[PDB]
């Protein structure tokens, strides 16, 4: 696409249906209200960002996390962590880690690298991989494409309870397709419905080979701003691809609401290194999926875009 | 092969490297002891045969829990059960529950059909899912099918702390390679070792590309006979390939006493229906890998079929 315009906090121009491939998506410098965020120096685990909301989740105000380091704040986790996401490391690897916390349920905790930058996301929470296991074996002996992708919306939708779950195949023109899809009872079908490339631009499909999962669980959530904006090791914007909770397009949200939904996930379905297609869920109401589902809807995506060479080659 | 013997249960000869191949290995009307097996009516859910240790995992003799039914035994369980493998299911498809015991951690029990008759494992337990997803992108970005194997078999030895982790690739003739190794460091290699087929027989081979997991906990514990040790709906011997409890061969469980293994697990790896080799593990204590880690690591031999499909496709 056309060169990414600067975000509306350095001064950017607004979206519109004329430019929205210029929309830098990756760095809103701000995340989705039901998590934290915070990002760290890689070797001495100094908290350099905040979300604004810290406090609501981690018992201290952003501007006194500020500074302190991930050795006074985790002790339990910072060797781990570090050790986990070495300089260098893949931008998509996560250290993963559960903290205990005074309200019900537990806080996750997902970490990933990019450049000399950590990125902490916490996020409440409180069968999936074993009902993957088992449909597995449909997958394999579905006779051809079609079919696999059949089952898998329909094991995705299963997995989750989202009320559709759609496999969009793009074609060379970008243009889409819905091949399958998994609903339930009472919604109208969108299986075999075609859109133009201008729903899912070029930034956001390029966005989408590195960073296999995306969602907005609730599309009238305000984002919440990271303080301050710009990473202060590079005094530059924070790229957030690599974190679930990144703000979504506003101009995606405001397609989304205007359809009727109420919480939406993707997962890349990607063949050779190229963007084949997306698992597409909708929600009619918010609904935060759990980390350990996410993570097992990534390990389905990954099963599914291999079985999605395999059975083209059939062909 | 030439046609299985009878067990030695119906009189069948005993077992020399002369005949081997005939060893009816998925009848051995035993299991491991630790666990427990009950057989049941597909349709009113009696109890028809039961392992001789029952009493130790289910606080009721064999000879009473005999003709009770699942709806009376596990009534939270039995209908979810009916439900989930329904007459015709694929007999490598499981159900999956926890149950709750007097003693330590839980007791998990495993499902699964073949023909009229549902068998039902029970074995005590008390991140691999994440490590997995994890995993999943050196797994892809290995540049060939060696990479790809070197991967695969650390990923495995990270997952489960095996003394040793192979990948053993098949030849034509049935002969086998190690191509990759993971190992404890003290270990000596197998790395590049080759040995002939008849060291995994043709029945094995074949059970092995119908079930694709299957272990030995410890290579020195006596097998549990099953009562009676035929399935009274058939008179008949009870197949137990798609039990992780069957009892193990005998004369392998002999040869990894002589290697100085105290454990055993494999995972086939099969490309296109024909078994293409085996992640074979080896502990050198008894080691029981929990019901959990288990299905991880059946997710990963599924993963890395496909992947070998994909990178010998590379040539
Ligand atoms: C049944 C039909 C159907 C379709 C066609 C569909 C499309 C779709 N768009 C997606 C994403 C984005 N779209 C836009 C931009 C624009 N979209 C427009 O229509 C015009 C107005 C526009 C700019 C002028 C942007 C910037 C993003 C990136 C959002 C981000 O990651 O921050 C996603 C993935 C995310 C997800 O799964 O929720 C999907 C699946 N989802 C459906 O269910
Ligand atoms: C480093 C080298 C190395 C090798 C070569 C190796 C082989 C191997 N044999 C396997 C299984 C069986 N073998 C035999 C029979 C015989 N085996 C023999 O040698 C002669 C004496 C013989 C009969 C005369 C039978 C009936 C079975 C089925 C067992 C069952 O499923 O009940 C397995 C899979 C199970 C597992 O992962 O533990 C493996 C991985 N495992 C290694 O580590």
């Amino acid at each position: 696409p056309l060169p990414f315009f600067p975000p509306l906090y350095l001064g950017g121009p607004e979206i519109t249906t004329e430019n929205c491939e210029r929309e830098p998506i990756h760095i809103p410098g701000s995340i989705q209200p039901h998590g934290a965020l915070l990002t760290a120096d890689g070797h001495s685990g100094e908290v350099l960002q905040m979300s604004l909301n810290a406090a609501t989740f981690l018992g201290q105000e952003p501007t006194v996390l500020r500074g302190q380091t991930l050795a006074a704040l985790l002790p339990e986790q910072w060797p781990a962590l570090q050790a986990a996401l070495p300089p260098g490391c893949p931008d998509a690897l996560q250290y993963r880690a559960t903290l205990d916390w005074p309200a019900a349920g537990h806080l996750s905790l997902t970490v990933h690298r990019v450049g000399e930058l950590l990125i902490l996301e916490f996020e409440p929470t409180e069968t999936g991989p074993h009902a993957l296991r088992n449909a597995m074996f449909a997958l394999e002996s579905a006779p051809n494409l079609r079919a696999l992708a059949e089952v898998a919306t329909q094991t995705v939708r299963e997995l989750t309870g989202f009320d559709r779950v759609m496999l969009y195949k793009f074609a060379p023109d970008a243009t889409g397709e819905v091949i399958a899809e998994a609903r339930r009872e009472g919604l109208h079908a969108f299986l075999g419905h075609r859109f133009p490339a201008s729903h899912i631009p070029a930034q956001a499909r390029a966005l989408y080979t590195r960073h296999l999962l995306r969602l907005t669980a609730d599309t009238r959530a305000a984002a919440v701003p990271l303080d301050p904006v710009l990473n202060p090791q590079t005094n530059a914007p924070t790229p957030l691809g690599g974190a679930v909770l990144r703000a979504t397009s506003p101009m995606h949200m405001q397609y989304l609401r205007n359809m009727g939904v109420g919480s939406s996930l993707s997962v890349s379905v990607v063949v050779g290194g190229q963007l084949w297609g997306l698992i597409a869920c909708h929600h009619q109401t918010p609904y935060v999926l759990p980390p350990d589902l996410r993570t097992t809807l990534e390990s389905l995506g990954r099963l599914l875009s291999l079985q999605v060479q395999v059975k083209e080659a059939l062909e």
